[PDB]
């Protein structure tokens, strides 16, 4: 585990468009922190309408017919993305102690997960590029016909604080690769390590306009392209809350492509038969990893009563083993959460927790005089109508809950409006089929919890979000599909 | 082109929900007319919100995991629909004759058109049902990864009165070889195909509660399938202002997904080389078709100055040669507008290309004592500012325009909010692909126009829609992908 | 199990060539035998060298640009093939009975499973036949580039007599649903169902030379078809030896393609976690089918050592319980063999068990006074030197092993020069993938066996084949894919 | 242009098998000769059977399940292949230089075209190996069904002189994306940028035994991979006379796989309608590039009656443009051929056209004292029995022609064994959709020629060869496809 061997200097804090730095139109900035010592780290222009409709331009002059975007082969755009990954990974030291830095993230992880996922997906969506194809249809009648999968134009991509530069290389990756033009706005609490990209994709040599970088708040940047007249689609990952508004404002606007990725409240199940070690293992940093700010959280797991309470002094052990501190130490194994808000809902929820008559096994309050420290907590069980079994903490907060019915733990596994992920734990084939089958959520995870790849598709089932991000099947949402029919004089097989 | 032998009879009036027949829950009915005589053909059952709830209920519980349409083989729902395409064929008299006498619709059109859609709709759609395939994924790490591409569930279907029976099918072909349940609402001047198809799912043996047919109105039955918290995707074909509504209600109830075809108003561009006589004939039929009640009507056609005048002269001609009537009658080659909203909204467009100073070639007027009857209209020197260059008529009005600069033209094809098809008219390779590509429309036609197959994917660009129908393409819209990830001791490739 | 109120008429006994009855050339006939009485059912036309030239001719002729079966549409195809399911289910009673007359095999099995199976596949394959689609291709520089999937040409299709007619319908539904033309030469043994089937495609419509029948001997009409300057490429299911010789004579003609399915020594690996009785079940029926005349049959059982006496004992008990008889007589459970030369190749191999050491159970001997009968024989204590652990034996011999290690077990299990099919029998998730991934074997299947649908690729790892049949995967390898690149003036995404 | 500052210094010379250096079995080695000067550059060891049996036990134990190579995450395989291309790009100039040094190649064509198309199919190649992708199946029955696209194991591969580099790259580039092991054997003309390519091989870090260079002779090292017992695919460019013996050798031994390029003899259609100086350019480097030692040279051109003289007249003006020479030289436009049987074979050809009576429109002889060159050769009125038109020459020879019947010039052009590729120039839509679709070539060019894409798939129809390399679909004959079937107690969609 390498560090900067120097410390960190702040460059870029600009409005990224047409790979140039600008003030905001307003002059104005906001402020950065840090939020493991609650301290300002810089301050950032701050963008709203009139910057968006800036970036928006340029993204739309940047995919013109003709221009060098439209028209660069398609392997080119490819090697566009590998090198910006070959610039991050040389850049790797820097952007792992930012993103600790910025958004409390553990650095081990920043440096040994987040931005390994980074370089990864980019080089995944690097041999994607000319791989897109469209097909030739043996249509009825004397026609030839063929389908173009083109890029779908202007992409409004915004994104959440929790892992900034994933999340920034999971939008632009695809979007790029497919041939798209992009206006991205960083979550307000994190907008530093997708402006350092920002000076990497103008060092690799991308085109003007093909990538604006516009940071700010969300009711003001984010709402800008949410309705914008000239954004074709919108991506987003975040709250639920905001996911609906996105969808409302694209529908009043110009009906442009929406796709949302909205967090969850993902359930375990642990059938008797499992490997407990391996079950409660994979089920602690199910829930437990970046604070629990994770939208697959294994936020509700189900134990089979003979092994329920095996599970919960084991689970309890490991969670009663972490450091708290700041996410730069070595060996500090938890970091805070984001910010003020977060920090006072994942402390309603555990009192929620305590009244509602949940048993409290560790923690339940916060830590330390500064920093947004919550200590890792775990409650013992839990019922399905309590707040902590409903609602999305995004915190270190585990639930854990028996039963005994297989039939009716899957009706609760299933009962929420939520189905981004799930976990099925035992070592019986058949078991591991037929649950695995029933459960409404877009990834299920077998004996094992967590583990997301460029190479398969991930998003929501119900109201954890629409469509899909990464792997084949992800690339279709940023392509729109052109039929072109030509008659002719006959046509042969 | 062979007729019923014997007068129709109308049978089937109600609400269908389980396979079988259900009075309104208010008990109210509304009545059906003719649109060629104003008269009530019969009443009809009024599904409201309270049905909508119990057709929810019973497609819900025949999704559930175990029933028998998730349990039985791919290939049994493609059996399935291949059987409801033999019922259509055995019922085309019957079918052909209904749509025409509620529609408006030519019945030799109806038949040898419609019908001859809607039963090879049917076909292609079934052999999809156990060709429909998932993914193994050679993830990182030691994992067995695979995909799932599993039905949606509950969708809901609302579909116009244009093309009543092949929307219909468009729909349910579609959904129902994915495995989903449906809640169709039909359009409230057009519900009786829909309610004899009914009759013939019933009859194939399609388990109760696959499909259910809601008769109703927009604001009333159309609302609450857009707002219903347990439908899991609502498809749609009508107006762009509906389309606005549903996006809405999807994003402010359950964040449903959502699929939206709206119309257009697509252009044709005829070069200086073309075929003028195959140009003039396929553009003519591109806008008049179905009385200008098609989605993809030919509404704008741009032709080079050189051959502009005769391309109009030859073009009057064409249009100066129907026969209004009766669509039952054999020779009648021009029908009535569907009702009188689209009546009013026809006259008033036309009128507005008269006072904006379009050159009316011929028509201009309504037609005859009854029956929502238009005269076909043609306008020359249309210029790009006029409302009849702006917006959808929806009627038999035509308009032509001249260009000469190609650059200039395509800007001009491509200045509006819609984008569902265009037609490119030329013997020169490189034009009918540069043209074709630079068009931002959903179908290109090259030297036809109107060829719409089951075997493309169909959908606009733009505010024309959002996503594709049918194809290949248009299944991965009526699946929902899950992906399963299984923790192994050792992978090998 | 309805049966045939009427008894056989043998009417189709001629030389099938665009689509007309034809004498052979030389005027010869040869006998066909019931291999359950040794009496002649009736005489038929020899093909030799001089009809295959006849239907080469009238397939290159139905093949030529321009004719009936290139220009159709694609859906017209596999509307044909539609059809000729529903010929092949009129006649179902007819043709299982002629099946099992002449194949002496199961009259039950004929029309519950081989007539079933043939009507599957037929129906599988038509759906497909308007979805075989090429593709459009992001090819660098200012180029439009796409593929077409063409049928390849004249196929010529070499049957065996195990399966006369699931194994016709394997050969020309894919073939015929990508465009093929076919020259198909039945087994000397059972040329009678694919005569009769050759009357229903006349009947179903198919223009004529798209599929010619001629029936003939190997050396004679099959060389022929494999040593062809006009046939494109050659199937064959058979034996390896001929394998060899067709591979060859396709070399030293002209390159036709080639694919082979040539049978196996099929492992079963039963893990002492298995469920005992299901694993005994099904390699019972896994290696008895059909009076073990199976490509896939499982003829190398290894069991661990702990479970091993009683998966013998009980697999015992199971073969003890055999009627052996008429496969026409119900509740008969064994037919004979299919001729004189298999017969001797049973009994000799049987012959060598006994002399190398093998322990004898049950069997072991012919059975009755006429028909090709052998007992139902099992040998346990068999080792990997002897010839009934080496060699297909085709016949109703089960060979049971034990093993302890299981490292040991897939080496064994893996060598030998066959590598058609396997099977895993155990109730652990890892076991069955790792144990799966390492078999050297074209299906594996996981506590079951013989399980074959249309919907999947079935074909052999090393010396059991090349190529695949069926599935979309199938489908490939009888189309010929040509590039078609367009020079442009400018190309855009 | 850049070119090496520093002489060429010959290092590798030896069999490279599990990532070492060894001498031949039998000690001895053969000469390499610079064909432009006819002398001896250095010795290199042969590999005879011995040797090859070294290699492939190497890559058979590198295949073992277990292994390395069969292990590591297939994005690994991906990027060792993307470092290989970085280590090729890094030694382009001296690559470039052997290769024009070693194979009588231009120095220019060799550093901007040859060596920038093993850099891109690298890369490209490097993009497909995690996105290489099996199905799952909804089978009849309760089954899980799934597909592994495995990789084949150990290939065999055999490749010519004329792009000993580029030919190297599309052998080995798919095949380890794929996850085999190979055992290479360039041409004994040119072994010498494999060995060098070799020792990149080891640099980037690929496990020993997945791949083994083997230089050596056609009938000792080449005959002994065909006829190998534990090769398990053959791959293989070059005549069709060694083509016919790999396929009888593969169908004798262990019927492997086997995947055959073999030339052509490629014909151009010229309509009246062409751009005329465009048609003749491209027909022109067509036929000429490389000394006329291209599979898919344009060795007959058909040229419209109307405009054949002024075609044949502007051909000669531009075959007359030349300067030959050492391909090393700036300025200098033609190298000479390989060796002493291809110039002995071009020189034959040319006296036959001659002699049956073709018009000499320039060239005919040899050229100069040392090296095998041949003068550019122009034959107008060429008629189709002569040597010329159906023989593949190889030499810088081009064969002019006339028709005036399109029905006869496309039969013309159809009318020979092989079917590689061929060109088609017209400016009418209908026509080249038509002409291209009714030509049996692998790849038809349309107003353009001789234009190859990793993108796309490139092989013969008939006998110009069997199966496709490069694009999606070339990836399929690297793949062996496995089906897995699991029994489950109830399935769902
Ligand atoms: N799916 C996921 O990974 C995430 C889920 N969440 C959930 O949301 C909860 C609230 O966290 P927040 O930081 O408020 O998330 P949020 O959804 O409001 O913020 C995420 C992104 O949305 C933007 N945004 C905010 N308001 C917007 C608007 N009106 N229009 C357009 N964009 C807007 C923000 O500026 C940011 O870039 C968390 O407690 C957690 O449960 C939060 C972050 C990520
Ligand atoms: C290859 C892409 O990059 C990464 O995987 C970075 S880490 C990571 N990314 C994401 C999540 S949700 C999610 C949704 C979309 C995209 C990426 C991610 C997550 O929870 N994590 C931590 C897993 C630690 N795990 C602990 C045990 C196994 C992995
Ligand atoms: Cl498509
Ligand atoms: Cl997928
Ligand atoms: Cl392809």
């Amino acid at each position: 585990l390498p560090v900067l061997l120097t410390d960190l200097k702040i460059q870029y804090t600009k409005i990224f468009i047409n790979n140039e730095w600008h003030d905001s139109v307003s002059g104005k900035k906001f402020p950065v922190f840090n939020p493991a010592t609650e301290e300002e780290l810089c301050q950032v222009e701050e963008g709203d309408k009139e910057d968006v409709d800036k970036a928006v331009k340029a993204a739309r002059q940047a995919f013109q017919i003709g221009s060098p975007w439209r028209t660069m082969d398609a392997s080119e755009r490819g090697r566009l993305l590998y090198k910006l990954a070959d610039l991050i990974e040389r850049d790797r030291l820097l952007l792992a102690t930012m993103e600790s830095m910025n958004g409390g993230k553990l650095y081990s992880n920043a440096y040994l997960s987040d931005l390994a996922g980074c370089i990864k997906t980019l080089r995944y969506c690097a041999g994607w590029a000319d791989k897109i194809q469209g097909r030739t249809i043996p249509i009825d009648g004397n026609f030839f016909t063929y389908t173009r999968h083109e890029p779908i134009g202007v992409c409004g991509q915004i994104i959440p604080w929790n892992f900034p530069l994933v999340m920034l290389i999971w939008k632009i990756g695809p979007a790029l690769s497919c041939g798209n033009t992009v206006v991205v706005k960083p979550a307000e609490q994190t907008p530093l390590t997708a402006l350092h990209v920002a000076s990497l994709i103008k060092e690799a040599g991308f085109p003007p306009g093909v990538v604006n970088i516009v940071p700010g708040y969300g009711p003001t940047a984010g709402a800008a392209i949410s309705s914008h007249m000239d954004i074709d689609k919108v991506a987003f990952t975040g709250s639920t809350e905001v996911g609906k508004l996105i969808k409302e404002a694209a529908g009043k606007s110009n009906l442009k492509r929406v796709t949302l990725e909205l967090g969850g409240k993902s359930p375990c199940i642990v059938l008797a038969d499992a490997d407990l070690d391996n079950a409660v293992e994979f089920a602690h940093h199910g829930v437990f990893y970046h604070q629990g700010q994770c939208c697959i959280a294994a936020s509700r797991i189900f134990v089979e009563e003979s092994i329920y309470d095996e599970f919960v002094r084991r689970s309890v052990e490991r969670a009663k083993k972490y450091i708290l501190g700041n996410p730069l130490t070595p060996g500090v194994t938890q970091g805070p959460q984001i910010d003020k808000e977060q920090y006072d809902k994942i402390l309603d929820l555990i009192e929620s927790g305590k009244k509602e008559g949940a048993k409290l096994e560790c923690g339940g309050g916060p830590w330390g005089n500064k920093g947004y420290f919550v200590q890792p907590t775990v409650f013992s069980n839990v019922t399905d109508e309590m707040r902590i079994a409903k609602e999305e903490i995004f915190g270190p907060v585990q639930q854990i809950m028996k039963f005994k019915s297989l039939d009716d733990v899957i009706k609760r596994a299933n009962n929420t409006f939520y189905g981004l992920s799930a976990g099925v734990f035992t070592k019986d084939i058949d078991k591991a089929i037929t649950i695995s089958s029933a459960l409404q959520a877009g990834t299920v995870w077998v004996n094992c919890y967590g583990v997301v790849s460029a190479q398969c598709p991930f998003g929501g089932f119900k109201m954890s979000g629409n469509g899909r991000e990464l792997g084949e099947y992800g690339f279709h949402e940023y392509t729109e599909v052109k039929t072109v029919t030509v008659k002719i004089s006959q046509k042969n097989s």
